[PDB]
């Protein structure tokens, strides 16, 4: 059936804001997925897991007895969609089990490890999600092979349907670079935010790239890819020589024997795919990758062996039986177990990407470190584990039972602990006079606590006013954020709170993080006040302030709007349009079209735009808290062209006299074209609606400044 | 950005089950719009309506000073779409000011008709839906030019995005037929559910077939889709006579002047479309359709001159000056006046459909009918707008205002107002015991119900359990229903009600409608008991019974469930996968994925499917409500092949014996395939999820008893 995409292929998609409805979710809208596992005994699933190793399962053999290495790479492949670019991907939704990933290449035989897992998952229940229960098997996995991990957090809510991600623009899997849809250009320059090689793949081609066997240039696109993973050259080296400590690849005849991958396979697979023709399509037999490589003497144990062989031994240049590039020991011996027949082993053997840890020469000081002192292996790799498996969880707040580590980590952008009583009532009503008595301004407050806020993104749950970052490098830099005005209106709180805290008994005082959002809710209520409107804007105390030194600076860097349309921001020129770059900005904030909608209009006429642009600021009264905004957009007394200097810029005129009324922007008209954002600024635009806009304003609002508050959850 | 859809063009759409949730509506929760529309002033608004007709604008100059033919035109292709056959498209959702509609071919320039409307909408908000405006707009236009409408009834709520629903499979805007995706076969066979002639119009080619203009054979085409939906050949004439005694069509140039449709328009725009080059590009010079017809000599005032016309003259052939082909009356003064010069006069004209209303045999005698006593017209006129502008509201319980006809159309399924007490709730459960006593089984009673209630389709509110139209013809004859056994259940459901109410004072009495319903209420307590739960089912009394008198057999024809997934039951071969059709009739019954699951997995083992199939149910007792139906199709221990007889049942076997365990259809493999479906199914399969299963499957049941119990509303 011919659907609306196909008529307009290029219309802006309002459906990946409402996503993962209360209709699509089989829990009732109360469920609390933190409070059922709480109460989880997760002593018992560990204990279950450790006896689901070595129960193998005749339709997918046990390598060795052991599905550690299985369920390793299955936890790892989990993880490792994560993108730091925009946060999305990672494990922590367990979006393995659902389209595209499910069925993506590098995905091939998780099915079935998925499979194994379900009578666990069905044992018990809501208390444990898939999401939680992919990464406790990859734990688990490693501790009965005598690996000690770092901990576990549990908390991933499951959720329902497949999440909306770019992963590419090739139409085809596993494009080599180059094609009418390229993700490289340049001197291969990997296009943001993507942090794979080709589509379907996890980070890099095991072959080389492009498929060239040269372990140099393979390391330069493991170091591309897993820094766009948030991992640093020793994460990076401890994590593969971690896990390539463990099982083996599958290779065993070509890979023209295997069939669909699971969404695409018939009915009667029952979920799963890759069924192959070769021999017993499994065990001895098992095609997945098509490389045929077994890295170590004892697969099933936790050893030093990696290293010792990747040292020891030359390396020749071979094929799988599939056809595939890989290494091989010269002139070793058979010292390699098989599988599944004891009276046969093989000679050592490598992939080319694990040469690169050898033959690219910042990883060779790195892996020789690792082959000297196996001990910091061991604790590099525990934390790269634990920071795989937990990058994409939020704040510690989040962090759920009875494993998880005490140790505070950089990369979790920590906010410490409050240990004070906090401000009520009386002191937030007290502050916000002093706030509005400063001579600060509705459009100063409200877009500072707009930039501090609106950093938050779902995907990954980074980001937020909580610890008052705004403050801090590199932060109080971003050009979004004004950095001029910025520091001024920072100057001003910073005296308010010093005043007031050295005013408290007890140990009372305010952070400058709650300062700021408290600051930017007194501009609502003065917006309204403007307005003739009595307003009460909700605060919820308790955030604090972190500091530089727990504030990693390239990290954040990936948190700076380059486009935020709620203060009409482009930083530059994107092949994507503006109107895009919106919905994508609301998706991370999460919301819906109509929060989008009215959040929008509301901070057009409170001054939010950066540069104090008029583009949008459709009101004669700016700082007033009306729906100004629709009632002007959808005026047919305005006639609306694009300006001779810049197409995206656009007039309008009076359509009678031809005098010039406002000027505005793609993300300001979208509203007045798109049918059903039309359709939404009618609402709001409506002679009934005034009332309604605020409220609605105030409400998306509260949303934004509590996005981080896991504390309160 | 290459999307699932993409990858995998045939997998199951369940999208389409959860549109219209409470993230893409902007308004509150509980926002009920009935209660708004009944505060509305109407007449108020009519005033309004009937001051724009005469009000122009000057970016689209009224015809003859009078926009009332545009707005006639306007809500005719609002309610145009609805086809009979699933009761999707019609006026009731306000979906013309959405993708597709909005910018289909047909629908061009009522981008500025409604446009034109946006001033009163704002006027009365959230008190008068789209929806109810374009039809009301309609009967305004017609009364303000000497019309006499039959009534009118609000009460169609606006919805916030596109409808999804098929309306071809053709790639190319009004496609002639015999293309590659042809919707005719054999002799001029228009494929169902659709009901018009090429993509993009409402109904047919104004010019003939593909463009022939031979009135004859294009009344063969008016007939066949008027007929899809739901008009017959007196209700076909006096509409299209009487919508063409009003107005005039555009071609006043070549067609190649007309720009983008609204979705293809640029930003500013602001959602109008086809720009015309044409000299002024409106009024005198606009373009819509391409032909240059005006029809009688007073096109803002009620007349019987189209006929007059018709057969007052002998007509020719020629051609617009956009090229169309119409006709002309040649031997005719110029008598029909020019919609904005004064001074100039033309020759009537007419289209070639509808010179069909006097060439087909059938239409000349309805014409002539109507021609001789326009009284008659003016009357079938009337009732055929009703019903064209209602057809998809519902039972009259929906109706709002105080201009609802007070006579009771056979079209509208009528059901008897209930004139005594209800049941109480002591009186329920004596009869569910009564029902249970008889010795109906939880089969039985559970089919019946599920018959009788599941009738229901969301698109035109049509259907289900409300007046007991099961015992008549046509339903109890449907070979769904299982006749026999319907036959024997309804006469012993009968002989209770007869004792029961024999037994009454005061008037109290049961209807057959709400004992067909209770009686499954009890099927479903008894199948919980029988599996060791006590619940209590709700149930809502107050449907009555309907007569066979006031029950149309021809026009339930649509209703008849030939794919009933949640029965098992296909009542031929489809093209169509049966799990379409499954996911097609829960998007009728209005229910989500989540529903869908739990009723279907619960029904099979209740002994809901047609002819006691054994295909589904998985379960060895029968008869109970238990979450057997999840737990035995995820259980991995048994594997699933085609049988050789039919490809689409299938064997569930032992895997490690061969024994034959179960047997399965499409609809029931499809929840241990699909990577979503199999996600809910988990949750209903798992160890801690009884409770849960006998919960949500009462609700769900519950839900599909009262879909049309609007009465509660
Ligand atoms: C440069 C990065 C990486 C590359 C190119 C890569 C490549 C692969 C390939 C091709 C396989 C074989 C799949 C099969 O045929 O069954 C595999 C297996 C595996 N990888 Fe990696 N790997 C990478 C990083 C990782 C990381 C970060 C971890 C975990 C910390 C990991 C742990 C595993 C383990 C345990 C297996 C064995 C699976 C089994 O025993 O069935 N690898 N790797
Ligand atoms: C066989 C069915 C019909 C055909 C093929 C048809 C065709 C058309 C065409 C091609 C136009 C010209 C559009 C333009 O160029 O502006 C139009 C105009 C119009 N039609 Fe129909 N029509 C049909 C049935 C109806 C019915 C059922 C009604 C209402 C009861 C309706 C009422 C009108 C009115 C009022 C106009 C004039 C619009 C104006 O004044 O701007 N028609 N018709
Ligand atoms: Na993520
Ligand atoms: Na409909």
């Amino acid at each position: 059936g011919t659907s609306n995409r196909d008529w307009w292929p290029n219309q802006l998609d309002l459906s990946i804001l409402h996503r993962h409805s209360s209709l699509s979710d089989p829990m009732g809208k109360d469920f609390n997925y933190a409070q059922a596992f709480e109460k989880l005994d997760l002593a018992a699933v560990k204990r279950d897991l450790h006896a689901l190793m070595t129960t193998s399962q005749d339709w997918w053999p046990a390598d060795f007895g052991h599905y550690g290495g299985l369920f390793i790479r299955m936890a790892w492949h989990s993880a490792g969609t994560y993108r730091t670019a925009d946060g999305r991907g990672g494990a922590g939704e367990g979006q393995q089990r659902f389209a595209p990933l499910n069925s993506w290449p590098d995905n091939a035989n998780l099915d079935k490890a998925r499979r194994l897992l379900w009578p666990i998952k069905q044992k018990y229940g809501r208390a444990i999600s898939w999401a939680d229960l992919l990464i406790l098997t990859g734990n688990v996995a490693l501790e009965s092979m005598g690996f000690k991990t770092f901990g576990f957090a549990g908390g991933r809510a499951d959720t329902w349907e497949p999440e909306d991600v770019y992963w590419g623009s090739e139409k085809i899997w596993l494009e080599l670079s180059g094609g009418p849809n390229s993700r490289y250009s340049g001197d291969r320059q990997l296009e943001n935010p993507l942090a794979a090689v080709q589509m379907g793949l996890i980070y890099v081609n095991p072959e080389g790239p492009d498929g060239n066997p040269d372990p140099v240039a393979a390391a330069r696109d493991i170091r591309d890819t897993f820094a766009r993973m948030a991992m640093n050259d020793e994460e990076t080296v401890a994590l593969i020589a971690g896990g390539h400590t463990f099982g083996k690849t599958h290779g065993a005849g070509p890979a023209s024997n295997v069939g669909a991958e699971p969404e695409a396979a018939g009915i009667e697979a029952q979920g799963l795919g890759w069924k192959s023709a070769y021999r017993t399509g499994k065990g001895a037999d098992a095609i997945t990758s098509g490389l045929e490589v077994t890295w170590t003497t004892t697969p099933t144990q936790w050893s030093h062996n990696f290293f010792e062989n990747l040292f020891g031994y030359e390396w020749e240049l071979t094929k799988s039986p599939a056809g595939a590039h890989q290494w091989v020991a010269k002139g070793a011996d058979a010292v390699i177990p098989d599988a599944f027949d004891p009276s046969k082993k093989s000679r050592p053997t490598m992939l080319t990407t694990d040469l690169s840890l050898r033959f690219d020469p910042a990883y060779e000081k790195i892996s020789r470190r690792f082959h000297e002192n196996p001990e910091q292996f061991a604790d590099a790799f525990a934390r790269a584990w634990f920071k795989l498996t937990h990058r994409d969880m939020g704040p510690r707040a989040r962090y759920l039972g009875p494993e998880v580590p005490a140790e505070v980590l950089l990369w979790q952008d920590p906010i410490p602990a409050v240990d004070h009583p906090l401000i009520d009532a009386a002191d937030a009503a007290e502050l916000k006079a002093k706030v509005l008595a400063s001579g600060l301004t509705v459009s100063q407050l409200v877009s500072t606590a707009w930039a501090a806020a609106s950093t938050f993104r779902g995907s990954d749950k980074r980001g937020g006013a909580n610890g008052a970052r705004i403050r801090l490098a590199p932060q109080k830099d971003w050009e979004a954020n004004q950095p001029e005005q910025l520091a001024a209106v920072l100057e001003t709180l910073e005296a308010i709170r010093t005043a007031f805290n050295g005013a408290q008994r007890g140990g009372k005082q305010v952070s400058l993080a709650d300062l700021i959002v408290l600051a930017g809710c007194a501009g609502v209520e003065q917006a309204a006040k403007n307005a003739g409107h009595a307003v009460t804007v909700p605060f919820a105390p308790g955030r604090a302030d972190a500091s530089q030194e727990q504030t990693d600076v390239e990290s954040m860097a990936v948190l700076e709007p380059v486009a935020d349309g709620f203060r009409n921001y482009l930083k530059g020129k994107y092949r994507v349009p503006a109107e895009v770059l919106l919905v994508d900005k609301a998706q991370l904030l999460t919301l819906s079209a109509p929060e989008m909608t009215v959040l929008l209009g509301g901070l057009r006429v409170l001054g939010a735009n950066v540069g104090q642009s008029r583009h949008g600021v459709f009101t004669a009264r700016e700082q007033a808290l009306t729906n100004d905004f629709f009632v002007n957009l959808l005026d047919m007394g305005t006639e609306w062209k694009p300006t001779a200097a810049d197409a995206d810029v656009f007039e309008g005129r009076d359509r009678a006299t031809g005098e010039l009324k406002w000027t505005g922007t793609r993300v300001d008209l979208v509203f007045g074209s798109h049918s059903q954002l039309r359709a939404l600024a009618e609402v709001y635009g409506s002679a009934d609606a005034q009332e309604k806009f605020v409220r609605d304003f105030v409400a998306v609002w509260n949303k934004v400044m509590n996005l981080d508050r896991f504390d309160l959850a």
